[PDB]
């Protein structure tokens, strides 16, 4: 037969193996020439592989890149003006690629340049929080200070957002062991911790969904019209650049001022973690000064786009894309993701040779400068939107296969949390203690939802990779799986070597999955959930699961508000709207759910059942976009305003209450939240519309 | 057999004459209970002709009324203080009227309230060139004088916005006779002329195709957050109100200062026309008063929805609409169109009464509020976008059937060219000397097209009317036909006794359409394209129509950039961009239009082919929308904003390119020139590629 066991027993460990290691042994930074002759590479191999058509698609979009004759760094500099410390200039190499060129240094992308010099501030993770603490209860101003900031918790660029809005007039990023040091593992390349000299490249920009700076809305094509730098979307003001926790002791060590208000703010270092502002006595006369002169250039990038034409419903597109460009060699990120890509185009291929075609047409992407802001997935949806929009049964990224190797993550549309149950249930798991058992079973029981009991934690979508064009700005079912850590032990740090030189092929093989077991699960996850979605006759999507994920998003929102009764009874502030909206959508789903299985088994009853499953997602889009983010148009869904890599559910609703208690008007301000439970009613009521009879 | 032939025979002339009648003897303001009353009529007598269901749909929107206690009226007034002459407070009433209570006096709707007092300047029609003129050549200024204009040229919101941004304090509305009385032609009720106490109503909004000004975006449903007065969309700053020729002659007879420049300045009537400000000599220290008291009021209304529900495919609607309210008797506007629309829901419910059904769902509406701003076509449309864009194939409006005698008026997207032209060649022309010819041959010949010979013309859709919403917004096919008098002859002034008391069922009977004949073919038109839409199994567009009217579109667009041939070469502005798009889009056009004969004649490459003809109207849209208009977002036609009613094409370039010579500071100005001509050429091409082989 050629189902689902034919496509999913041709997948081999061994090949994503010898793929990972192909990919992996030079630098393939965006928008370099490395980057293109690999995208060649997968073009022709896709083709080779059996796809109908495999194309470039390539744009030019604003990049950023260190000065090589100019170095990024940062000095202690005392009263003469003598730089007495100087941070790394590189990452020292790993073991045998001391000699390899072309390693990008540690630089924080899309600083502007500058040479700021001050006192220090230290400001925890420069959450929202963080500086709430600082500016509310403890008086420290950071207006006109450099402000150092541990990495972890929340995406960078919000940090960056934050230090602009406090005044900062620089930020530094760096690495704590408390946040990338895990107990009892020794630092690569004997273990998989971070060294002290190890820093994490990454961008720093607040898009906002945006993709390139310079076309918001449009692909960055041959003619684009190209905003000027000053009216850029998302660039920071102020100068950026990280750093590890060697040269962050030396900055710390001196500091004074103000003792860390509690032990949340003390990381694992030999200092005190005083806040500031200043070094203690002896050198309070001493500054800290940034040398930042890397430059933003526009830069050509390149996507792989192929294609394998559906035999009956070739108009119809299940989308399966991950990103190809590396901050150095991308051991992890993206490479184990991309290997596992090229081995479901290898197996989906095999089929194809032997006459087989799938019911829907499905595309594989190789996405370019997804590490630079999403940017090679989103000037493509840009160009394509309306096909994308008219057409798009769903998506599944394929950024990195393994953050940790203990269970299973899933963060998925609730459109698709009953295909990933059903479809786990039938695979194998790969963990030690569970051999002859299904992945469901030890997903379940290592990690458990925090609702049900006898199911498995599916995260929201949040943000900070491929899917956010796809999910948030056109509304097309998406989902995401890899193998990950322990939740109970999850600081939300990220895994110790992240965009570091450090993350090696030897790495992955050495230290994470060295018999390739956990990637092999992770292909027949993304595989098989990309299967079902474009060759079962009805689309795996089962409305009722959003149902009852309205309802919890309802009453989450709901008792946030509640913390402040007087001012709901003040201006007559009623979730009432909200609640009968998801009450009818609750019905009309199960009605919905009913003629799904009635119905005449009729193929325009079942092309329209099918249109009503694919529009669902789609339904919950608003065009308008939410407040000041006009391509954030998911009313359910948008990443948090705090934190990119973090969704937020019933966000405008959510981001109209946040700090009301602090808004100066507060009548206008439970004004704007009663505008967005209107808008979150009325959006719920006409998505469950949708799943009405059609006439 | 049940085909159009069926249906088309089975309209009559005599059902539309008693259906006018019907909805005649008593005014139909929206907002008032008799409107209400006969909405539940039409609700019921749809059901009884046989529809599968019929609903009303109600929202609560902002509509405006003349304060029946204190009522609006102009004075001149002396230097004590003495008012020595003052305009009409009602239109006469017309024969057997004079006993009619609840007849609307003449006001301008969504007016301010005030008393200003102060000089008049005479505006000619109040158009932008007009006060280029005043301003720029006469060195006349308008700020703080109360204008007075002719009404004619252009929509009477786009004169009041002007007024207002001429700093004018009141804007005074009349009809000259120049306008609004054909020569040779008795007053009513001895002719179809305009008498001198006659009045045109109207709105005076800007909503650019918001809707309700309290809810943009959203319906205006139970829960429904509303904006404020004072961030309402679209209310005019400063008061109006119209006046009929007698009242304007006692204004102006005694207007000074300068003469007015040329002759297309002077109206008919016995005075100079001179612009002012102020009267002469003896009565220069006169000044006008007005005095107006409307007030704006949240009111509920009224739309009839009905459906027959297609055979083969349901989720597929062909939409027939037209509005019911009315601003007195509507003797022509609209129950000339509701009748029509009434007869045509008749004979289709013959067709099902026997068995038939169309292909495709068919709904059919009664809109409320249409003369407040297209209020309740727009509201619906906001509650029900989700599923208009995803299954909306046409919308053909029905408002007046006739606004003359002499031929046929058809306005159109490029997408029924086709479809209108092989219609009207199978019915019957209803002109004197005619007789036995087609109706494409009487139309071809009275209205030749200024493009093609042997071909009759059709006119870009514009607005003022309910179609704006679906096609503007939503990008959904559109068309409008009626009955209209000589292009030649043509002022764009409307007909003379538009929005007054005198448009009666007895000005049609006896002047417009004795024998209803011109009614009766204006229902077979309508009627026949909503048949052929429905049932047709291709979709009845032709997209290569498409191809060659954006090449047209391009030429001219590209003229009006030539003026500025130093300004092109200073800033490199480029068509190229544009016309290389047109050309593609005229390939893909010419080749899809060869799979669409050739294919294999299978039902999904039917629907995909016909989901390729529904979206490609949908594919001019632009999720941002034009600069500060986000509810008009196709991007090949808009409204002008010079003039609401007449269509401009590529509007976001015109309006870049419009009066560019005084902007100061041109490289800007050029800069969005080239930005909007990358937008334009992307949609293009954009829109070109949905009709590409889909995989
Ligand atoms: C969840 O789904 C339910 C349906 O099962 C929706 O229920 C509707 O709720 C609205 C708001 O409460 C109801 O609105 C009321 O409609 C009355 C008239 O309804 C009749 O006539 C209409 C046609 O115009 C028919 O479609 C309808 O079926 C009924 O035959 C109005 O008279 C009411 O207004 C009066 O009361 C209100 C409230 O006190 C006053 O503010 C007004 O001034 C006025 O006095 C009111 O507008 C509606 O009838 C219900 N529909 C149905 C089919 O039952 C929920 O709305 C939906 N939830 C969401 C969030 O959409
Ligand atoms: C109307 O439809 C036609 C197609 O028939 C479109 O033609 C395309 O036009 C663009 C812009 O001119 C061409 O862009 C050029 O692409 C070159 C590479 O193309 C090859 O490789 C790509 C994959 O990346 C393949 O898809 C493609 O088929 C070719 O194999 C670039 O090298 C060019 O850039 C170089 O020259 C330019 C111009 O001087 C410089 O600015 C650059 O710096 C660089 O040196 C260039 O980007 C494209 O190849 C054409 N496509 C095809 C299929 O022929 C029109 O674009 C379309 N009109 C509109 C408005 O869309
Ligand atoms: C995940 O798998 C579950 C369990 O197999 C699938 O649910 C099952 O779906 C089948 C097929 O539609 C249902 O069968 C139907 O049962 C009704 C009940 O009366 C009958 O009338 C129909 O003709 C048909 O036989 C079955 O009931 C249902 N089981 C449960 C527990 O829900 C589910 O659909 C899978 N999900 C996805 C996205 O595929
Ligand atoms: C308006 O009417 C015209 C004239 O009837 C319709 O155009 C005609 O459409 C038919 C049906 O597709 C065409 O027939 C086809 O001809 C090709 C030519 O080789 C053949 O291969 C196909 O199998 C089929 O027989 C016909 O050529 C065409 N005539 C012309 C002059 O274009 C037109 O489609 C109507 N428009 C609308 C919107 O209905
Ligand atoms: C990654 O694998 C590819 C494909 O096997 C290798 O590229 C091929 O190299 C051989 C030998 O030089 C050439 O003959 C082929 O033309 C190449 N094929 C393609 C499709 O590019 C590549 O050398 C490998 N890279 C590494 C580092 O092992
Ligand atoms: C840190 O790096 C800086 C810059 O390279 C060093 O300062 C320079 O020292 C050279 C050689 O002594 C002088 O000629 C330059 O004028 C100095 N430049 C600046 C900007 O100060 C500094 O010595 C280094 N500090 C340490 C501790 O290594
Ligand atoms: C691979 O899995 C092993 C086994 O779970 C991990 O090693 C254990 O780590 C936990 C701490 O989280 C300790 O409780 C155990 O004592 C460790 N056992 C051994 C044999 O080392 C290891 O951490 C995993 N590798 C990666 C990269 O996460
Ligand atoms: C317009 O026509 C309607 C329908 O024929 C008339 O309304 C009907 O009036 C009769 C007599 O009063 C009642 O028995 C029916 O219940 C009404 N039907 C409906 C559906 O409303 C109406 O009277 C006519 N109006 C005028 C001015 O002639
Ligand atoms: C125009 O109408 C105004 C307002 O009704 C008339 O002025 C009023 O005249 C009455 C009776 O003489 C006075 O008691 C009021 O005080 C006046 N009101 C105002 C606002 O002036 C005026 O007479 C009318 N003019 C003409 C020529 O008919
Ligand atoms: C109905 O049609 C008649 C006949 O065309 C129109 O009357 C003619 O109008 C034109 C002026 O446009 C004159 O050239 C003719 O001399 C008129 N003839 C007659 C017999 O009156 C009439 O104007 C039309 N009615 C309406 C409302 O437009
Ligand atoms: C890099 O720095 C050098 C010298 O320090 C300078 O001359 C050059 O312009 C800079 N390059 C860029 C691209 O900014
Ligand atoms: C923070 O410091 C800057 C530095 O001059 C000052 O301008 C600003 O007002 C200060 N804010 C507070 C709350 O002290
Ligand atoms: C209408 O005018 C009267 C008296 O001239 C005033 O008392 C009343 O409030 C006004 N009505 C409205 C609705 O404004
Ligand atoms: C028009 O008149 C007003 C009235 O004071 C004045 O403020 C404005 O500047 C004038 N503009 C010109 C061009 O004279
Ligand atoms: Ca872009
Ligand atoms: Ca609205
Ligand atoms: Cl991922
Ligand atoms: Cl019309
Ligand atoms: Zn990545
Ligand atoms: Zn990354
Ligand atoms: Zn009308
Ligand atoms: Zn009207």
């Amino acid at each position: 037969k050629h189902n689902m066991k034919a496509f999913l027993d041709e997948l081999k460990a061994e090949n994503i193996k010898k793929f990972l290691y192909n990919f992996t042994q030079i630098p393939h930074l965006a928008g370099t020439e490395q980057n293109f002759q690999l995208a060649k590479q997968i073009q022709s191999q896709w083709k080779e592989f059996g796809l109908d058509s495999v194309e470039l698609a390539h744009y030019d979009v604003l990049l950023s890149y260190p000065n090589k004759t100019h170095p990024n760094y940062i000095s202690i500099i005392n009263e003469d003006g003598n730089e007495i410390f100087n941070t790394s200039l590189f990452e020292p190499p790993p073991p045998g690629y001391e000699n390899v060129s072309d390693i990008v240094p540690p630089f924080s992308a899309f600083s502007p340049q500058g040479m700021p010099e001050g006192d220090l501030v230290y400001v925890n993770y420069a959450r929202t929080e963080d500086f709430f603490k600082l500016e509310r209860d403890m008086k420290i101003n950071c207006s006109g200070k450099i402000v150092i900031a541990r990495y972890g918790k929340v995406f960078r660029g919000n940090k960056v957002k934050n230090a602009q809005l406090a005044g900062a007039k620089g930020v530094i990023l760096y690495s704590d062991p408390a946040d990338y040091f895990a107990p009892g593992v020794k630092s690569y390349p004997d273990g998989w911790n971070l060294p002290g000299g190890g820093v994490q490249r990454g961008n720093i920009l607040n898009l906002n969904g945006a993709g390139d700076p310079l076309t918001p809305g449009y692909p960055a094509n041959e003619y684009a019209y190209r905003r000027g730098i000053a009216e850029a979307v998302g660039l920071p003001s102020i100068p950026v650049h990280p750093i590890g926790y060697y040269d962050a002791q030396k900055l710390l060590e001196k500091m004074g001022g103000s003792a860390p208000p509690d032990s949340s703010w003390r990381g694992s270092l030999k200092v005190p973690y005083n806040v500031g502002p200043g070094f203690t006595g002896n050198f309070s006369t001493q500054k800290v000064k940034m040398h930042i002169h890397s430059t933003n250039e526009v830069t050509r990038i390149y996507n792989v786009i192929g294609t394998l034409r559906g035999a009956v419903e070739p108009d119809r597109y299940v989308i399966l894309g991950g990103h190809r460009d590396s901050w150095v060699f991308g051991g992890i990120d993206p490479q184990s993701g991309a290997a596992v890509v090229h081995e479901i185009v290898r197996s989906f291929g095999t089929l194809k040779k032997e006459g087989w075609r799938p019911r829907r047409t499905i595309l594989f992407a190789s996405w370019d400068a997804e590490e630079f802001g999403l940017l090679g997935s989103t000037e493509w949806a840009e160009e394509n939107s309306r096909l994308l929009q008219e057409r798009g049964v769903a998506y599944i990224n394929a950024d990195s296969s393994i953050e940790g190797n203990y269970t299973l993550r899933v963060d998925c549309t609730p459109l698709m949390y009953s295909l990933v149950h059903n479809l786990t249930k039938e695979l194998k798991s790969p963990d030690e203690g569970f051999e002859g058992k299904s992945l469901y079973e030890s997903w379940t029981k290592k990690s458990p939802s925090p609702e049900f009991s006898g199911m498995p934690r599916i995260s929201k979508l949040g943000s900070g990779n491929d899917f956010e064009v796809f999910f948030q700005r056109l509304g097309i079912a998406s989902g995401r799986a890899r193998y990950t850590k322990n939740w109970e032990t999850n600081k939300f740090s990220g895994y110790p070597l992240y965009h570091s030189v450090y993350e090696t092929y030897e790495l992955v093989e050495k230290f994470y999955d060295p018999m390739f077991k956990y990637h092999l699960t992770v292909a027949q996850v993304r595989g098989g959930m990309v299967f079902e979605l474009a060759n079962s006759i009805v689309l795996p999507f089962d409305c009722r699961d959003y149902a009852v994920v309205l309802r919890k998003y309802a009453d989450k929102i709901y008792s946030i508000s509640m913390k402040h009764p007087q001012e709901m009874k003040t201006y007559s502030v009623s979730f009432d709207s909200l609640f009968s909206a998801v009450k009818n959508f609750t019905e009309i789903a199960s009605k919905f759910s009913e003629r799904l299985q009635d119905f005449d088994k009729n193929p325009i009853v079942l092309r329209m059942m099918n249109d009503q499953l694919m529009f669902l997602e789609r339904a919950f889009i608003d065009p308008l976009g939410l407040p000041d983010r006009p391509f954030y148009r998911h009313v359910i869904y948008a990443p948090s305003s705090h934190n990119k890599y973090a969704g937020e559910s019933f966000p405008g609703i959510y981001d109209a209450l946040f700090d009301i208690e602090s808004k100066v008007d507060p009548s206008k301000a439970w004004g704007e939240v009663k505008r967005q439970i209107y808008v979150a009613a009325f959006t719920v009521q006409a998505a469950a519309e949708t799943l009405s009879e059609v006439a």
